[PDB]
């Protein structure tokens, strides 16, 4: 195991070196409206020696290795960036950003969010950020707080992976989003399943009215889409609509 572990610590230093000298960047998947805005999701890549590298690469070891806070702080920070000079370029683009638990009481996420929106000029409506509704059932006190704080800049938080039990429901009555991401779980089979469609249909009716945007992802085909349109839904994305690539050139009208 001394192979192993000297395995472990090249991509612990490989990826210190990444935070320090600019190896990873972002690719982009166009979000886009059932029920307009030009938005994307950034998607995090390391690129390692002519390699484009996947986190299915990686994370296992910078979770261990406890470097998922920083990497979401690069992450956060790269994607204001790319908000600012977009804006700049004359384009209103919206990101939707991952953060994972260990960032809600990160004083360095917060001081990052504040001073590069000012820095760049770009308003806080820009920057969506999404959490798993897993993390913060166990994290909420902490979710809360993010909330207040990244709210207080009219930065938009939501939860991805949101499912339709009973929990759910308790859950949005302490801790209320901007936005809803639908488990795959629930909307894989929604072109061809009742129960699907009957779960789905849950989710939307409440948040319709309490104004929480909802979305789903993984959409693979045109059924599915119209089905999304039908239950309510605000938002789709997948490799259907258009898959995850380096540039911003989606046409959203
Ligand atoms: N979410 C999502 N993905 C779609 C969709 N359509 C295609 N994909 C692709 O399918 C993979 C889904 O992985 P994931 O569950 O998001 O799981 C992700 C996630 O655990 C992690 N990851 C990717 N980007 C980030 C990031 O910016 N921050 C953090 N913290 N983790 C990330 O790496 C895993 C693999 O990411 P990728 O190699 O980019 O691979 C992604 C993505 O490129 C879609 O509608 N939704």
């Amino acid at each position: 195991d001394r192979a192993e572990e000297e395995r472990i610590e090249r991509w612990v230093e490989q990826l210190r070196e990444a935070l320090v000298g600019d190896g990873f960047l972002l690719h982009y998947q166009p979000v886009l409206n059932l029920q307009p805005l030009e938005l994307y999701q950034a998607f995090l890549r390391l690129e390692r020696n002519g390699e484009m590298m996947s986190p299915n690469a990686f994370m296992a070891i910078a979770e261990e290795h406890d470097l998922v806070t920083e990497i979401d702080r690069w992450v956060v920070a790269r994607a204001i960036r790319q908000l600012g000079e977009r804006q700049r370029a004359g384009h209103k683009t919206h990101l939707l950003v991952r953060i994972g638990p260990n960032s809600f009481s990160d004083p360095q996420m917060i001081d990052t969010i504040r001073e590069q929106l000012a820095v760049y000029g770009v308003p806080g409506e820009r920057l969506w950020l999404q959490t798993p509704e897993s993390k913060v059932f166990t994290h909420l006190r902490n979710a809360q707080q993010f909330l207040a704080a990244v709210s207080a800049m009219d930065c938009k938080v939501g939860l991805e992976q949101f499912g339709s039990g009973l929990d759910s429901f308790q859950l949005l009555a302490h801790f209320h989003p901007a936005f809803l991401k639908l488990d795959r779980g629930i909307t894989g089979d929604i072109a061809s399943a009742r129960d699907s469609q009957e779960k789905i249909r849950e989710i939307t009716s409440r948040a319709q009215p309490a104004g929480i945007l909802t979305m789903a992802e993984f959409v693979a085909d045109a059924q599915s889409m119209s089905s999304f349109f039908s239950a309510g839904v605000d938002y789709v994305q997948g490799d259907f609509v258009a898959p995850t690539g380096p540039l911003m050139n989606y046409e959203f009208g």
